């Protein structure tokens, strides 16, 4: 009744703060039609391997999510884990969801202090790559409703936390994402924060905005 | 008498700005013996390739070296551009040395403002990632001398230049490395910054150190 992945801490100063990615990819007129999202989730992370050293740099993971004839890298640095990531197709738009997951749903949700916070709220850090794919390979779901990380991503103090951003043209035409780190029990504003920017056809804007429906997140399907 | 790849500017507030870096790294004790350097190098860059678009953050370039048993991947972002590449081996150790080229050698050798430069030295950043090689093709060297940038690795104001640095020590046993951003053509202002660390069989420094002989230059061997 105490453990993080069953109850939110009810010590005081401590957080259980948790990451929530939006990715919204309108992809080109002529891409071959591909529907098929969840085909394979990767993960790796720096210095996993037994001979495998980071020697400066703080251990990145990086995520590889192929589906709807996108090949999506993630790379985290500093952002507290992702333990939950889906996906849905809709028209020519490949939608995904990759976040921490909030108290009392079986994962672990580690509570760190206010201080711990602070520091993480500016050194986490996300890179996203978007490629083509041409994988023709039957989905890989999970029937299970996606669990969530209880964050909206509605207007917040901003903060500059996606980094490199590189897409393929030949399939994406339009890439919209929000990113909010924060309280998974509870919303403390000092330690809420977003980020977020729109590229249309090649056009990208980076105004602060209110994302709770920049995607349709009761279509999320669970990816294995 | 005019281009940069000719002469030095005499224009004021105009500097022929120049990365320096040395890489030694000594290899295991029972890593299989391999002196064939300048297997290969490759470089690439971000958004070089005509559909590949770099929407947010700056254009990295990379350069996998593949030589003496070790592949090196070195990836510079916001930082001079490298147009001589060498190494030797000596004993159980590889040596390298990626540079700009100062003025008058045949490369360009581009000169920035004052301001600029200031901004380039605090935003210059170079990842590494030190792995095994199983190459045993021929080494591939240009016959030429070793095209140098005129940079010396004296000591001079600290500046967080390395950033992620990452070694595979099944055959990475000691790594050290010192990086210089200067003025090419005549030391400058406050122009001149150096960062540098070393690695010894897991233990990691960064203590300030004279690095102008770190490796000896003289046996530097262009690799094409």
């Amino acid at each position: 009744s105490f453990s993080s992945s069953s109850s939110c801490t009810e010590e005081e100063n401590k957080h259980h703060m948790g990451i929530d990615v939006i990715i919204k990819v309108t992809k080109q007129d002529q891409t071959p039609t591909n529907d098929k999202i969840c085909q394979s989730v990767t993960e790796v992370t720096e210095s996993e391997d037994e001979s495998e050293e980071v020697v400066k740099g703080d251990p990145t993971t990086y995520y590889t999510v192929v589906g709807g004839g996108l090949t999506m890298d993630f790379g985290f640095t500093k952002c507290p884990k992702i333990s939950s990531i889906s996906e849905y197709s809709d028209g020519n738009t490949v939608n995904a969801r990759l976040s921490s997951v909030s108290p009392g749903q079986g994962k672990d949700s580690p509570a760190i202090t206010r201080e711990e916070a602070l520091s993480m709220i500016k050194d986490c850090e996300m890179s996203i790559n978007i490629k083509c794919s041409e994988e023709e390979k039957d989905s890989n779901i999970k029937t299970h409703p996606v669990l969530g990380s209880n964050i909206s991503h509605k207007k917040v103090s901003y903060e500059d936390i996606i980094g490199s951003t590189i897409v393929d043209t030949k399939c994406v035409k339009n890439l919209e994402i929000s990113v909010r780190i924060g309280d998974m029990c509870k919303e403390s504003s000092e330690l809420e924060v977003k980020d977020g920017f729109k590229y249309v056809d090649g056009s990208a804007s980076e105004d602060a905005a209110d994302d709770t429906s920049l995607i349709n997140s009761a279509k999320l399907i669970a990816c294995v």
